[PDB]
């Protein structure tokens, strides 16, 4: 009997305290088998509740809400192909472009085309005044989805034919490159036997027998597989990372028989935390 | 503490594992200056950084025997009437010697209404019984029970009669010899809604404390200190960590029910100090694949420590 048997014993003591605590009982109901014979109804609802004992979510990895893609590195602009994205998971897709500040007030003709051999997606007419450059966002949700089930040209010319759109950024144009802003809606264990030589954090078998405790106030289940965790972690602590409930039919010691769901009574998985 | 020197290493591995990155993206501050857009969406994402009771059991069915002329039912707790899904009164009619008709009558006992009466009709049944065995009869009493749970009434008294063709009562109310578990009872099915306590407590002692018990200690994860410039935001966050001894606690029944506590100042492999509640963090980062990603990383902050 090593540290593992000390973990098995303390698990049995924990289950005993947990059962009364979770069932809101200060003490184990003082009801003998002789009293249960008189009070337990010999009726279909009890037989049914007793006969029942004869018979997915990724919460670890991160969830990507927004993806911002810069153009791949002369020609412009081609976008990424590495990240996996769904056709119907796209909530919003906007192409952001920066227009350089103008020396004199002019009209700006913005033209975005999807390359194949050329199909128009959006055309804008802007009025720009001297002072500062401006960020223009273009809805590309329909196009972004169309390419997911399988190159963007950007032009922003003023009245003189000069292109104001920053595609390949010149000196002092840091963080002014075009980009796609895409918003999306996207959301085991180790088991051992009692005599395992395994030193790592592991799940071991444990059957809890309420008749062995003398807890006759519990009608069903008379026994259940509770399991326990034991092993070295090198968090530095072998604990359950997944637990499941049990249904219990019991005498509450207040002239009542209750059927209920007790959470976290069975160890499903062990881990280091 | 060495538990902090190992928690920092765990956070580093967790961040890359949860973000599905084999290695930390190799992007310098010089490259970040060129690629990070000085645009409204990036300004909106960066500017953002400036309990349901899962412990106690759920009650699904309550079976109540009559309180110890028949029959009175006393509930240990009067549940909200709208939580009642089903309420049935179960009655046992004794086996008959010859085949007869049974007139079953269940009445609610009310306070005398002077001119009215002292008894209210719930249900009336007619059934044909043949020799061989007794049967169990269930009577719908949901309306009566819900009205009682919503009323400023103390007790629920129900009169039960089940007479055959000779006037003999077949219903078991007060069980005679060999009639164990044949008494009348209420079967009530409920939808127990878990009442949250709204957590705001837990042992979160300071770093200079001499506390030996399982405790939550402060820990700030500075990504600039790691040289992880690929993380745009947050540049710093409070992750915290658990440390401390967990004593053995045993249930004892004599002379009265109580808990016995025992020290665990060594590695005796009993209970262990671990996080019992954790929270996520939102991260704006360069994935190293020409993309900037905003996401939610779960279980990055230790909120509460406990013994397990
Ligand atoms: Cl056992
Ligand atoms: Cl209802």
């Amino acid at each position: 009997s090593t540290w593992r048997q000390n973990t098995k014993s303390s698990r049995i003591e924990a289950i005993k305290i947990q059962i009364l605590s979770k069932l809101r009982l200060e003490t184990a109901p003082n009801i003998s088998k002789d009293v249960i014979r008189q009070l337990l109804p010999k009726a279909p609802p009890l037989r049914e509740l007793i006969d029942q004992y004869d018979v997915e979510d990724d919460d670890y990895h991160a969830t990507t809400e927004t993806i911002i893609t810069m153009p791949t590195e002369p020609k412009c602009c081609f976008f990424k192909f590495s990240s996996k994205i769904q056709y119907n998971k796209v909530v919003k897709a906007q192409l952001w472009i920066y227009l350089r500040p103008v020396e004199t007030p002019t009209t700006v003709f913005v033209q975005i085309l999807r390359l194949i051999r050329y199909t128009g997606i959006r055309s804008l007419k802007l009025d720009m005044n001297p002072g500062t450059g401006i960020w223009q966002s273009i809805d590309v949700k329909t196009v972004l989805q169309n390419w997911l089930a399988a190159g963007i040209e950007i032009k922003a010319l003023d009245e003189n034919g000069h292109d104001l759109a920053v595609t390949f950024p010149g000196p002092g144009e840091d963080g002014l490159n075009p980009f796609l802003e895409v918003k999306v809606t996207d959301t085991f264990g180790l088991d051992c036997d009692e005599h395992s030589t395994e030193s790592r954090c592991c799940r071991y078998p444990l059957t809890v027998d309420f008749e062995a405790f003398g807890w006759d106030w519990i009608i069903a289940p008379k026994r259940y597989k509770a399991n326990y965790c034991s092993g070295e972690c090198e968090g530095p602590c072998c604990t359950p990372t997944k637990m499941s409930p049990i249904n219990m039919l019991y005498f509450n010691g207040k002239e009542q028989i209750i059927y209920g769901k007790i959470p976290a009574m069975v160890v499903d998985r062990c881990g280091c935390s």
